């Protein structure tokens, strides 16, 4: 209760955090409009040593955290319920970082708001300090920030729709530039009250992506993924996840004699039979698994193939008891 | 303005319909508990000649308006919101029969609610008409039922639940005794209020079946299908639908040698490519398409194969422009 | 400095088939197509006329009516809905149209009307260009059909407007330009009168049928080998004027002014025979009858 | 008519890893296998040893603790939540778990709580028989975690109920069987003690280890050829009795009183090495540690 002398001074203690609840969604409806205000969290920022990265890998793709109710990498559980509308609008938002490390641990963290959706994710580090809505922050105290919000109504997101920018609140990042160790740091909480309005036929939550050399991205529905998918000639065809959770796939290549999938030695789990058939001229190869971040090397899948001419994927989510035949 | 006489009588028109609107839905929150009241129609009664029939098909398929905020095949906006949610209760329900047909149409009629839901559907005229709860009534004069409501709070169908009948309202259900012709005759429109409680992560909206010559029936998901497809080891894997709309498929056999699916010829249109490949000992083929009904032979796949072990199905629901390499 | 205007004009007739579910007149329901915005000229039919002559527009109030045309005797459900955005997909089922917040069936023997609601907010109307046509949009109208029993037309439907346009363009016209070749289809300009379906192949097979009302004014080129005379007899439409042709060993160029009513049948509106053919173009513009080719 | 008992227990404890999400200590989840229900002795531990005298239940109360045992510089989050019924699946990354009704996180150097709501209607305590198991339960409790930066024990978590039992049932015991062959598996009958998972194949193979604490009697059979001594030195749980031992040619019989914490490591409890084996049986009772084989 008393902390020793002296008195009337700045104290540091070994580590502060705030405990949460995991309060419920609450709802509301005024002159046919569906008001619902919740928290849950996005991630766990981790941390390098010795180098710039922002949002937990290097290549840090573009979008990623796309603040708009179909984005499920970033709300978890609004967007299984925001399919059902098709415009929205953001009354009061803001993004809470709450710290579970220790005192002793190093490297000054970020996090920011932009307005457009397209800013390539700054590399400088004095590029990083002037948005215009951020918190400067050591990794060992609680920092949020609010990001203001308009009286302009948006879509949902059911479509392509390429110009993916008149459609979103903006974007939201963050980044760490020093450090210290290579582990969990803290959390970002992100609360936040939505409208929504029109209600609509319940959309698919399915994403379907294409992908041959060339243009990259012919693609459709909730991006799951986005265009990091590596296939040229060679034994190249590598697909990796960023998004957690778990998920149901179907894939199908062509071209000449392929191998076998081995997801073995990366990110994700099995937790079926993932049946296997062709390596003539095409093959098709389905399975259903969990994946947990991350961002590391030999990626989630490489299928090898010797020369190959498409790939195209579809990714749903979807639970456990789901699996092939056991 | 005025029938010409007598006066005081009773007169029989060419035609009565009532003219209706497309209401919105309307949220209400109290409690915690989200209310929604919302109409919208079924299905369309057909009618053959001389032969007694129930829910348009002679098989009658046992459940298939299992009154459950869950089902698709009854709720057409309802299931894609309440797969969020476990615990459901309904305050106010009804069915709401309209004509659409002339006063020469002939047959009468009848719409009725089960309080179970695995009586198995009668076959009797006179078991037909006494239910507890039903309406006797001409082809060409609207009738209503209500059906009562309880206080108690049932489950939202995630699982594969086999006992399922603690879980629903009861079954509803409609069938022709006489005619007449094969014609259309009116649609079955349902009105009601429900409540909500419990918020979950959104659960998956996509069937897997399986099939072997054996347990029939090894499923999970919503039930898109039922068991109704035919294999044996001949020229035998048949699958048709009955709930309407547009699906995305993907198959996967075993056994011997097998064929194209021949989907050409029935119910169900083609929207895509369904590439295909296999023929040795197992073989994939993907698909997505749209149907509507209806019950005839000669169903909407006929695969043939030669010798078969297994077949397996998932099916989803996905709007139109989902499809393969247009 | 805003121009005003109010009307009430024609979009399309409906017919309905023996029992399934069909969306604006067609299987597989052709995703837009209905967008309302006073350049499509495939709903509106004497708007566009003079849009083409602005940018901006604001429909300050717009209903939907839908009036009958056949027998009290026929059985059916005709239904009126609008989604806010124009390229969600088209429902598949009659089941889901019952999920639309702006929706109204009704027997197909009495009158049907639905509002839709406006914003105070300006948007474009050229659509050649903005992929996604999505913000440039009020939004999307279809109708749909559920029940026996006939295949005969049993309506149609109107629209009743207002508009508020400003900062006109020069009017560059209302012409067409469509080629075809035995590939890729069909790189279009101009409004969408008709339509990414005329099917032609190397025989007897040079085909193109209309599927919107009004008298119009067509020119057309052929290539290949050997063609013969349009027979536009025995189909929709009606020929007005003279029908001169020539032609009929490389190339054949003709033109046509008729009027077609739109409903569809089996054999359609022109059909070329030809002996090996390689590519076609047409000019399509909407133009009244004393424009006829005198003989 | 109906007793009605109010205790604190202990549940299981929390294992953390560097920075993945894990939900009850294991990957794969295992569906269920926390369903709360005073016969699932998986995370009660005191009460079902008079929930097999009973018939039916009633929680009137029943909020869960998690109490620190970790350092205060240790990283990491940790969470509590609850479905209401059994089989809904349990989930897979951390963004999922906020959208839980009833959850509450917080740092692992803190205590945290959280209730769970009840209803005044009664259930069964049977599990062996109901499929589905989803109505004789009152809900589902699962915890999480999701940071680094170690493998170490950083808490427990604590129950505090209040149950009302009534119509009494004889008492049938507490033991486990567990047959297990090179092949299907598993066939238990009883309690869940332990598991659908101990490692046996024909070669220096019979592995058995524990995951929740307390002190147990253990009796085992083995088939075969040659079976070698259980040296249970080294891994989690310690010896308490005497371990009589007898056999090695076609069977061997030994039974075992020991204590274990649960806590788990490398290395595990028994590990039976024999030649090439057929089959194995386990019965297991929990029982104090008066009752040891002396010497
Ligand atoms: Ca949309
Ligand atoms: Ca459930
Ligand atoms: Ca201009
Ligand atoms: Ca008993």
């Amino acid at each position: 209760n008393q902390i020793v002398g002296g008195i009337g001074a700045i104290a540091a203690p070994v580590s502060i955090t705030k405990r949460v609840r995991g309060m419920r969604p609450s709802f509301r409806q005024t002159k046919g409009k569906v008001h619902i205000v919740h928290r849950e969290l996005v991630t766990s920022v981790i941390n390098l040593v010795g180098n710039f990265r922002v949002n937990n890998n290097v290549s840090a793709q573009i979008g990623q955290f796309r603040i708009n109710p179909s984005n499920s990498s970033l709300f978890t559980w609004l967007p299984t319920i925001a399919s059902n509308f098709d415009s929205y609008r953001f009354t009061s938002i803001r993004f809470v970082y709450v710290p579970l490390c220790a005192t002793t641990e190093t490297g000054r963290v970020s996090l920011f708001w932009d307005k457009d959706s397209q800013d390539p994710l700054p590399v400088d580090r004095a590029a990083l300090s002037s948005y215009g809505h951020s918190n400067e922050g050591p990794p060992w105290a609680e920092t949020t920030l609010n990001v203001p919000t308009d009286g302009k109504q948006r879509f949902v997101t059911d479509s392509n729709t390429t110009d993916r920018k008149l459609v979103d609140l903006g974007q939201f990042a963050f980044a760490t530039y020093a450090g210290g160790s290579n582990n969990q740091i803290g959390d970002i909480y992100v609360e936040y009250g939505v409208e929504f309005s029109e209600a609509q036929p319940a959309g698919g939550l399915t994403q379907y992506i294409t992908k041959s050399v060339g243009a990259t991205a012919s693609t459709t529905g909730p991006s799951y993924v986005v265009d990091a998918n590596i296939n040229v000639n060679a034994t190249t065809a590598n697909v990796e996840f960023f998004s957690p959770g778990t998920f149901l796939i179907t894939a199908v290549v062509y071209g000449s004699t392929i191998a076998s999938p081995s997801m073995a030695g990366g990110n994700g789990t099995l937790i079926g039979d993932l049946p296997v058939v062709g390596g003539s001229n095409a093959s098709i190869w389905t399975c259903v698994f969990s994946t947990t971040g991350v961002s590391t090397s030999v990626p989630t899948f490489t299928q090898a193939g010797t020369g190959l001419t498409r790939v195209q994927y579809t990714i749903t989510r979807v639970n456990s008891q789901t699996a092939y035949q056991v």
